[PDB]
């Protein structure tokens, strides 16, 4: 899998690219602990209608592994730098997990950029631990990730995000090749640090406060925004249940909900054709209706 690379902020970032270069930009944003690989069966279905770019976040996939904190704001800075390097000033965003937090934060700061947002399994500030996920076992696992020393043993030493959380929220069983690809960036203990930092960034009960502020503001900007929105949901889902998707959608302008059926968090692995076909049709409709 040969990706494109660019130098960004003294390190490097990798990205997949496909589609016609005169079509609108479509930026695909993955989360923890995946990469642009998550979109491999989706992007080819959007290529006829969009110039598709799928970055590997810093510390993920084939991107660089600099000595940084890997906090949310680090991810935002490196993504901004790549967007500017690639000349992306107007784009559709297609986002998952921390990719949605990045998309919401980007749209709040650059309100002219977003032509439309397709999203699923998104992050929002959670008032209490009871607002995170659908079952107690997941809540307890993430409580442990956020516990000093314990989280390091689970994620740095045992690679639990890659080896347990990821396959645990895909309905089908990945092939040996697919799981080998997902674990390949994370062969060393130190390389796993980004995957430990992100669960510690989740905004739960106001902590961390800086992420809580950024995503509270970003969600308010999202509620006020007028660009088209497409929210995919699975059953039972993980961060987003079908019931919560329908209720969240009512708080937004111009947001349709697409039901994918049985799925957990990594809906791209269980429903790639449905997501790709939906996004491509949606872009085609927006482009035609906005071109008059
Ligand atoms: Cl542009
Ligand atoms: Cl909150
Ligand atoms: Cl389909």
């Amino acid at each position: 899998i040969s990706l494109h690379h660019r130098a960004v902020l003294g390190s490097t970032m990798a990205y997949r690219e496909t589609g016609r270069s005169d079509a609108p930009h479509v930026l695909f944003l993955h989360g923890n602990p995946t990469s642009s690989y998550l979109w491999r069966n989706i992007m080819p279905l959007v290529a006829p209608v969009g110039h598709c770019i799928a970055p590997d976040l810093i510390g993920y996939g084939q991107s660089g592994k600099p000595d940084i904190s890997y906090r949310f704001f680090d991810q935002a800075d490196y993504l901004d730098a790549l967007i500017d390097e690639l000349g992306i000033a107007s784009a559709y965003l297609v986002a998952h997990d921390w990719g949605t937090a990045l998309a919401f934060h980007l749209a709040a700061r650059r309100p002219q950029l977003v032509r439309g947002l397709a999203f699923m399994e998104f992050i929002r500030p959670m008032r209490d631990w009871s607002d995170f996920h659908q079952h107690d076992a997941a809540r307890e696992t993430f409580r442990k990730f956020r516990t000093p020393g314990v989280g390091e043993a689970m994620i740095l030493d045992n690679n639990a995000f890659v080896e347990r959380v990821l396959p645990g929220s895909i309905l089908r069983t990945l092939s040996e090749e697919e799981m080998a690809a997902y674990r390949a960036p994370f062969a060393t203990r130190e390389s796993r640090m980004p995957t430990l930092m992100l669960p510690r960034e989740l905004p739960i009960a106001g902590e961390p406060a800086d992420v809580t502020q950024a995503l509270t503001a970003a969600h308010a900007a999202l509620a006020a925004s007028t660009y088209p929105k497409l929210l995919f949901v699975g059953s039972p889902g993980a961060l987003v249940s079908p019931a919560f998707a329908a209720e969240f959608a009512k708080t937004l302008k111009h947001c349709a909900v697409i039901q994918l059926g049985a799925g957990g968090h990594y809906l791209q692995e269980d429903h790639p054709e449905a997501i790709g076909r939906s996004v491509a049709g949606w872009i085609a409709g927006i482009e035609a209706a906005s071109a008059q």
